[PDB]
């Protein structure tokens, strides 16, 4: 969890597999890191999905793994992802693709002024022509969420891109938002390639409501309704929604894969072919189930933060005693990054990609410092900033989700979308009830943001 995106690595010069040399993380993915890398040779860049052996297992054996890379370079679709090589070292598996500046779907969709039906529709076929083009070569996603819908530029001339198809079938791990659009077929074991249009139609009912079939505030809830396959139209939404609209959601989302529509028959639809031919939906329903997903796991993943570098930072300090052997508190730079390496070691876990963010990191720190040009740093100090400079990402990334969640509110966040939040973030119902009594003080039943990120800490702390 060293590296985020945007952060350059070039001078670090990481190469992979001799030829790929890292420049930039993208961001983080299925099973792995993204990394933009340009061919030491050629110069084409392209997108490198880093996945390691060791945090995540393989479900099949090693030549069913090539026999599947061999297949999915020979496909080419407009709106599949293009996979060019794959590799591995002692440590990852190393995936090659191109590289999409356009980003999530979902994202794009909640920072446009208004939704369309002749947009869901748009979008829909160009999701269904590329499912459909690789399950007519037998290959099956099992894994179709909206984050593995990307776009390929930033337009408009929007085309939608799949990612991660194919990977699924082989890798397991040894976010919050993926219970909404799994399918029951899945959930049993038997699943076939009928398990993606279960995935499709779960999307199209939200393009077209901006609300989940099978919801919930919790993933035994959502996984309870998927279970039951138990969805409605029942929804102010669905009253201005086209009935041909509702009848291909039905043959989506059938229970039955043998009764439930293929991909090629669903794109052929009369409503696709009628939408798509030669009205505006609740863009705020969708802004709103999309923001809280997002602002729920930024609190998580401060929360995560503040507790997990509390640990390092006592098990960097018995570290870094054992190294100041005159006691006088001040270590160098190069003894900083050893005593990183040996909390790796002493965890069983060093990578070249993995030295390099442990370097970065350093001298991010380091940067953050009024440095002493005698070449030694109190390690107290040090591990203060690293504290206070992880806490100010936390922060920033709480301040990005709330931004979005925020673009049509009052400035704070209700009582019950707290429940909302916290509920997905799997937080007991006393927990932050007790909390929000400290942190509103008029009892407004209302706080902003700064009150929101004073529970997370108390969150810690209790
Ligand atoms: C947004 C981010 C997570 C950084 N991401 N994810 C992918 C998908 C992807 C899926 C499988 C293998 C690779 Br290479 C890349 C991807 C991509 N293909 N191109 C640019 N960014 C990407
Ligand atoms: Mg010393």
């Amino acid at each position: 969890s060293k590296l985020r995106p945007g952060m350059f690595i070039q001078n670090s010069n990481v190469v992979f597999n001799e030829q790929y040399k890292g420049i930039k993380i993208l961001g983080k993915g299925s099973f792995g890191e993204v990394i933009l890398s340009r061919d030491k040779h050629t110069g084409h860049e392209y997108a490198i999905k880093v996945i390691s052996k060791k945090h995540v297992k393989r479900k099949t054996d090693k030549e069913s793994l090539l026999r599947e890379v061999e297949l999915l370079k020979m496909l080419d679709h407009i709106n599949i992802m293009k996979l060019y090589e794959f590799f591995e070292d002692n440590n990852y598996y190393y995936l090659v693709s191109d590289v999409y500046t356009g980003g999530e779907l979902f994202d794009e969709i909640i920072s446009r002024k208004r939704f369309y039906e002749i947009d869901a529709a748009r979008i829909i076929k160009q999701i269904l022509s590329g499912i459909t083009y690789m399950h007519k070569n037998n290959v099956v996603h099992r894994d179709l969420k909206p984050e593995n819908i990307l776009l390929e530029t930033k337009n408009e001339d929007m085309i939608i891109k799949i990612i991660d198809f194919g990977l699924s079938t082989h890798f397991e791990y040894s976010k919050i938002g993926t219970a909404y659009y799994i399918a029951p077929d899945v959930l049993h074991g038997t699943y076939d390639e009928k398990c993606d249009i279960w995935s499709c139609g779960v999307i199209l009912y939200i393009l077209l409501s901006g609300c989940p079939p099978f919801n919930g505030s919790n993933e035994y809830d959502i996984l309870k309704k998927v279970e039951a396959g138990k969805y409605t139209f029942d929804l102010p939404q669905f009253k201005k929604i086209s009935d041909k609209a509702k009848d291909l959601i039905k043959k989506m989302l059938m229970y039955t894969s043998a009764v439930r529509i293929s991909a090629r028959d669903a794109l052929e639809h009369e409503w696709i072919k009628m939408m798509t031919s030669k009205l505006e939906l609740s863009i705020a329903n969708i802004r709103q189930f999309q923001s809280t997903q997002k602002l729920a796991q930024a609190a998580l993943l401060y929360m995560g933060s503040k507790l997990t570098t509390i640990d390092e930072t006592k098990e960097l300090t018995k570290i870094f005693k054992k190294m100041d052997k005159n006691g006088d508190g001040q270590l160098d730079r190069n003894e900083l990054i050893i005593g990183y390496k040996e909390l790796l070691k002493l965890k069983g876990e060093t990578s070249d990609l993995d030295n390099a963010a442990i370097e970065y990191e350093v001298d991010q720190i380091l940067n953050s410092i009024d440095l002493d040009q005698n070449g030694y740093i109190e390690y107290s100090e040090f591990l203060t900033v690293s504290i206070d400079r992880k806490l100010l990402l936390s922060t920033e990334r709480l301040e990005k989700a709330f931004k979005l969640f925020d673009k049509d509110g009052s400035g704070k966040i209700s009582a019950n979308e707290l429940a909302q939040l916290f509920g997905l973030s799997d937080v007991s119902s006393e927990c932050w009830k007790t909390v929000l009594k400290e942190v509103d003080q008029n009892n407004d039943g209302e706080i902003d943001f700064k009150e929101f990120r004073d529970m997370l800490v108390k969150l810690c702390n209790y």
